[PDB]
């Protein structure tokens, strides 16, 4: 009967996402009405919450990630999770009293092997090659995968990011606010490549029995994303919010991540047959939450100037 409002992005709460599964699994156990609201894209979730303040109707924000931690905590809108750390297993480890991971992955450009014969083998080639590859990606101001690509490029080019961005802009068909639209245009054929995840091919393999889609493994390595959730300080249902966060890092939840969100679980659950066809990037790239919050505004400012 009591309601637990959870802000999240559209692909999570989608009928085909993990939402429906997690919902009934949480409600079937802990009596209450879990209300998953597909409100904004990853980065936008935070900006919207910062503007709702304590007037926000959210109890939990699901869908932020490792790159937004500093920005989120400095806001003061989140309370401690009350979730035991030992309940989580993530690459590079995880030590945080507020944000609880629920899955992780690696950003990568996906393409159709039946349509793209000689795909790029490094972010550098994709940007500098003379090939006229069509690319689509997300806005770093609204989408985590978008923010991911922004930081990925920063790792690879450093102070040369803007010049690299101008070159990438010439191969850019469009830029969407969220991943869903981006991926849809890709599947419709509007581009040769789209920024997505190393695990995206798994969706097509298991659900459509197709293995023609692939994520290009770049030699520079790939940027790591650890999605997280946290309860709000203004929540009027603290206890429930926290029972949801603990239940999140548990099997009933995690078991729906592989085929729901197409990402690697945070708990040692069994990965669906098919994931083994995927490529685990050797080298992993990541900025500290502090480094991103301190420079993301300037990097985004340079990005938009270079691609418009
Ligand atoms: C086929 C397929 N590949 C990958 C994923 C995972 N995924 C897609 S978008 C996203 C975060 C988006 O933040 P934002 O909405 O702001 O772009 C994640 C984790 C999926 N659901 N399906």
């Amino acid at each position: 009967k009591p309601v637990l409002t959870v802000y999240t992005y559209d692909s999570f709460a989608a009928d085909w996402g993990p939402g429906p599964v997690v919902k009934k699994a949480f409600e079937a156990d802990c009596n209450c009405e879990l209300k998953l609201v597909a409100l904004e894209d990853g980065v936008s979730l935070l900006n919207r919450l910062r503007m709702e303040g304590k007037n926000s109707k959210a109890d939990v924000v699901l869908g932020l990630d490792n790159n937004l931690l500093d920005a989120a905590s400095k806001t003061g809108l989140f309370a401690k999770s009350g979730v035991a750390a030992d309940a989580v297993n993530v690459p590079g480890g995880w030590n945080n009293d507020t944000f609880v991971p629920f899955d992780y992955g690696y950003f990568a450009f996906v393409y159709d092997k039946n349509k793209l014969k000689n795909p790029p083998q490094s972010l550098k080639e994709l940007v500098e090659s003379d090939q006229n590859w069509r690319v689509i990606y997300q806005d770093p101001r609204t989408s985590t995968p978008g923010l991911g690509l922004l930081l990925w490029m920063q790792k690879v080019y450093g102070d040369d990011a803007p010049q690299a961005w101008q070159k990438l802009a010439k191969k850019t068909v469009t830029v969407t606010k969220g991943w869903s639209e981006a991926y849809g245009l890709f599947l419709k054929g509007e581009s040769d490549l789209v920024l997505s995840y190393t695990t995206s091919p798994a969706y097509h393999i298991l659900e459509e029995k197709k293995d023609n889609y692939a994520a290009a493994n770049f030699s520079e390595g790939h940027y790591l994303q650890v999605e997280v959730a946290a309860r709000t300080a203004a929540s009027k249902q603290p206890e429930l919010a926290q029972k949801f966060l603990q239940f999140m890092v548990s099997p009933a939840f995690q078991n729906a991540i592989p085929t729901g969100n197409w990402m690697y679980p945070v708990a040692n659950v069994t990965l669906p047959a098919g994931f083994e066809k995927l490529t685990k990037p050797a080298t992993t790239l990541e900025f500290t939450p502090a480094e991103v919050a301190a420079q993301r505004q300037a990097w985004i400012s340079e990005w938009q100037r270079a691609v418009s």
